[PDB]
């Protein structure tokens, strides 16, 4: 039964955690509490294959740390979140995606850029700035809500069939 690592990233607050605990147990943490276990695991059938989603939720990384590489290096594919109504979060994707181009040693690597929190009201990073930032890195663009359930299974899937592309 394949097993797809999947390792998801950004800033922190944009919804990382919420995120993964929307796809693996359909229940939204509305409270950011700051003791969520990082490993998820998950038994699915994504294009008639039955797998395994073996998620690493990490936390939003200031500064440089070598254990931070090592610790999601193993991953085959990344989500890359930012929030809408987060600026800085948007702006710091290029960090985090060039933490993943020096772990993986390349710039082809399986990837997902996930514009979080689009049920709030104050966007200030529009859909167009995020599909053409997605689009200078080679990887596909996804809105979503982990509030709302819109787009958070898509954007797993997506990042699974980005995998299998690999
Ligand atoms: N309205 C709304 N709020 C959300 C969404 N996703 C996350 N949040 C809220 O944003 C806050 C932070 O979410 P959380 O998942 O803890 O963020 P994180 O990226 O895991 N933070 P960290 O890197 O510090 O671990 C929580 O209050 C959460 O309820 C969303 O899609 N919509
Ligand atoms: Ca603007
Ligand atoms: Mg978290
Ligand atoms: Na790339």
């Amino acid at each position: 039964m394949t097993e797809y690592k999947l390792v998801v990233v950004g800033a922190g607050g944009v919804g990382k955690s919420a995120l993964t605990i929307q796809l693996i147990q359909n229940h939204f943490v509305d409270e950011y509490d700051p003791t969520i276990e990082d490993s998820y695991r998950k038994q699915v059938v994504i294009d008639g294959e039955t797998c395994l989603l073996d998620i690493l939720d990490t936390a939003g990384q200031e500064e440089y740390s070598a254990m931070r590489d090592q610790y999601m290096r193993t991953g085959e594919g990344f989500l890359c979140v930012f929030a809408i109504n987060n600026t800085k979060s948007f702006e710091d994707i290029h960090q985090y995606r060039e933490q993943i181009k020096r772990v993986k040693d390349s710039d082809d690597v399986p990837m997902v850029l996930v514009g979080n929190k689009c049920d709030l009201a104050a966007r200030t990073v529009e859909s167009r700035q995020a599909q053409d930032l997605a689009r200078s890195y080679g990887i596909p663009y996804i809105e979503t809500s982990a509030k709302t359930r819109q787009g958070v299974e898509d954007a797993f899937y997506t990042l699974v069939r980005e995998i299998r592309q690999h």
